[PDB]
């Protein structure tokens, strides 16, 4: 897709079996010329870089302290570790979104930083400040948290964002600040129905006439007592409604289970799609239950259906 921009790879094809640093959480990736970037939740957003896409490297972060603003925002946070980055290249322009936040609780704030490049060894290589793209508070019954941008099949650019609370939220952005349209209405589009309302991390990407929504299910940040899962929806409408395989409003639990974990990897979640040709590449993380259950970034090959569901 224009703004995932990966080129002429075929993803079925290579050896993904990851080496290298691969400490990471809540990632997401980007390609630009041969290099391959991942961006991850840590301080000041952690970056890796890789030649080839499977043996990573880390290559530092985006901000070397917390951005002033954010403090204002968020008064309590004592730490500069920024979560679940979001990356898109949109007229020469790479938008990247941030969580600032403190955990389980929902004084949150999005932020937004710009760069023409990703290479570091380019003298034009600068993340700039670009500050704040919403936010929620105790009042809120959302949480400012985990965005995805994606565009519509008009053209339009979306946000996605949203962990417990009320669930996952989208919002119509404006091209021009990449930022919440004016008079753009905040919609919720996917929550367990339930409490605690265990579902955030959105992604979504168009695939064949359909919205496909990623979330994870339950309980992340536990180490190997993770149950984090990763589920899907679909609507053919951006705005909803989402439903699973089964037909389950997403709105009401809904969602197919694309991957649980297994004996060596617990509670794989907080993923991004990305496609080249017809193939794509499901990105994740992981516990690692043979490590002391630290998180590990995962890239496998996501395979697609004949009624357009994906698999592993
Ligand atoms: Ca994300």
């Amino acid at each position: 897709v224009h703004f995932h921009p990966f080129g002429n790879v075929n993803f079925y094809e290579m050896d993904w079996s990851l080496k290298g640093d691969l400490w990471a959480h809540d990632p997401v990736i980007a390609k630009e010329g041969s290099r391959w970037y991942v961006f991850h939740t840590g301080s000041g957003i952690q970056i890796k870089t890789s030649e080839d896409g499977v043996h990573w490297e880390n290559m530092g972060r985006v901000f070397p302290s917390l951005p002033d603003w954010c403090k204002q925002y968020v008064p309590e946070k004592d730490e500069d570790h920024l979560w679940a980055p979001d990356i898109c290249f949109y007229n020469g322009i790479y938008y990247l979104y941030y969580s600032v936040s403190t955990f389980g609780k929902n004084t949150s704030v999005i932020g937004l930083a710009t760069n023409r490049t990703l290479d570091p060894r380019d003298p034009d290589y600068e993340w700039k400040d670009m500050g704040p793209v919403i936010h929620s508070t105790a009042s809120d019954n959302y949480n400012a948290i985990d965005p995805n941008v994606v565009f519509d099949q008009e053209g339009q650019p979306w946000l996605s964002f949203g962990s417990f609370w009320s669930g996952i939220q989208l919002i119509q952005l404006d091209t021009e600040t990449m930022k919440p349209a004016a008079q753009a209405e905040l919609l919720t589009i996917a929550s367990r129905g339930e409490e605690p309302n265990a579902i955030e991390a959105p992604f979504i990407v168009c695939r064949n006439g359909y919205y496909y929504l990623f979330v994870s299910f339950d309980f992340c940040c536990r180490g190997i007592e993770s149950t984090y899962k990763i589920a899907v929806g679909r609507s053919k409408d951006i705005t909803g409604p989402y439903v699973d395989k089964n037909g389950v409003s997403m709105m009401q639990g809904g969602g197919t289970i694309l991957d649980a974990g297994n004996d060596r990897w617990i509670g794989p979640g907080h993923c991004a799609v990305y496609f080249s040709g017809v193939s794509a590449i499901l990105v994740n993380h992981a516990y690692d239950a043979l490590k002391n259950g630290e998180p590990t970034l995962q890239i496998r090959p996501l395979y697609w259906d004949d009624e357009g569901w994906p698999y592993l």
